[PDB]
């Protein structure tokens, strides 16, 4: 399922340099701030040779190439970020990008798995995974707080990895009827989820709201229900008609969904808009991680097991997990207020109110699953 013990859904030790064959791509991606500002970004993209993807032969080089092409694509479409957009992606980016995206089974737009899960390095390999020892590989504009937003997102993923590695213990304990082992597992998950909540606080240290809202959000925006590209984007030379794809959001994280699925909280049940969105966002996750979520829904229910045993210790450990999720969602809502709602007050579903209502629906659905 391509889940790492240490960093979870994050790509371990991402690749940083492509083969020299792709130098022309890497130069543009590494210089987005200068090229966007000077107005050379679009000219440089339009001057690119067509580069075959046949020199990208392992998962790490393909993932780096997707991140490179994805950042180039956002810079090309959105430009300087003030409404002068391009609705046609030139063939010499669109064709290799779409081919690579098909091989990796991801849509041809920058997604969370590119610009967070694969967009990072350790400064010192001998030091731990702390903010001070980490950097991103690509940013869009000087002052866009991309390092802070991407790395804090990644730090939440790494924190969650401590809980994700316990999930097999949970199902093995239910299968083997190991009550004490299951109780310890559920409590360990809840403890890790509250430590993940502590990581959330780091966003205030590294991301300021004006920069995030007015700059970074622009470059992460997509072309699904977006009035600036109402029919989607033309991937020139690959598909004739434009296609719509959503921009990035926290709902693309597998961490956002996997614990609800583990605990039997049915966030994708029904035809409601929140459910449909979370189902649709699975298409924006790496296929192995989609598969992991699907396997969790097919396993015997943790929730029915705990409810069937007349075990107040099991129910409370389960409830500790649920409350931890509820806290996480509530802090998530505070982030929406500080980083979106308030900056806005001075694309369909992108509106801060729609984002707010979505998280409130999710948090309510989580609260409903409390046993007592
Ligand atoms: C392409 C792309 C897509 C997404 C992202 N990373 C992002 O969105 N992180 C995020 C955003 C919001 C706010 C805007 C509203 C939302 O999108 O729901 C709240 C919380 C978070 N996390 C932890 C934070 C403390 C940084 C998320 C919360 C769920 C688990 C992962 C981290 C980066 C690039």
């Amino acid at each position: 399922y391509h889940i790492d013990e240490e960093v979870g859904f994050a790509l371990p030790n991402p690749q940083e340099n492509l083969p020299d064959f792709y130098n022309d791509w890497m130069f543009i991606a590494k210089h987005l701030p200068d090229l966007i500002e000077s107005g050379q970004l679009r000219e440089r993209v339009e001057k690119l040779n067509m580069l075959s993807i046949d020199h990208l032969t392992d998962h790490k080089s393909q993932r780096l190439a997707r991140l490179v092409l994805g950042c180039i694509t956002m810079a090309y479409v959105w430009g300087k970020g003030h409404g002068d957009v391009r609705k046609v992606l030139p063939r010499n980016i669109a064709v290799p990008y779409c081919q690579l995206s098909a091989a990796l089974e991801l849509p041809p737009i920058l997604v969370y798995a590119d610009c967070v899960l694969a967009n990072w390095k350790k400064k010192d390999p001998n030091k731990p995974l702390t903010y001070e020892n980490m950097d991103v590989l690509f940013s869009f504009r000087d002052g866009d707080c991309s390092k802070g937003f991407f790395l804090v997102s990644l730090l939440v993923e790494i924190a969650a990895a401590s809980a994700i590695k316990v999930i097999p213990t949970v199902f093995k304990a239910m299968q083997m009827q190991e009550r004490d082992t299951l109780l310890k597992a559920l409590l360990e998950i809840a403890s890790c989820l509250e430590k993940a909540l502590q990581v959330f606080h780091q966003i205030h240290d590294h991301v300021n709201p004006k920069a995030f809202f007015s700059v970074l959000r622009i470059y992460l925006s997509g072309w699904k229900g977006n009035p600036q590209l109402s029919d989607g984007l033309v991937y020139e030379g690959f598909w004739e008609d434009p296609k719509e794809f959503a921009g990035g959001s926290a709902g693309q994280s597998s961490v956002f969904q996997c614990f609800d699925v583990l605990l039997g909280i049915q966030q994708t049940a029904g035809g409601g808009h929140a459910a449909q969105f979370l189902q649709d966002m699975r298409r924006y996750m790496p296929p192995a991680h989609r598969n992991f979520l699907c396997s969790l829904e097919s396993n015997p229910s943790v929730r029915e097991f705990v409810l069937s045993k007349g075990d107040a210790g099991l129910r409370e450990a389960y409830d500790a997990c649920v409350k931890a999720l509820v806290s996480l969602r509530s802090y998530h809502l505070q982030i929406v207020t500080k980083y979106i709602l308030i900056p806005a007050s001075q694309a369909k579903g992108t509106g801060g109110t729609d984002l707010m209502n979505f998280l409130k629906t999710v948090r309510s659905t989580t609260e409903k699953s409390l046993l007592k």
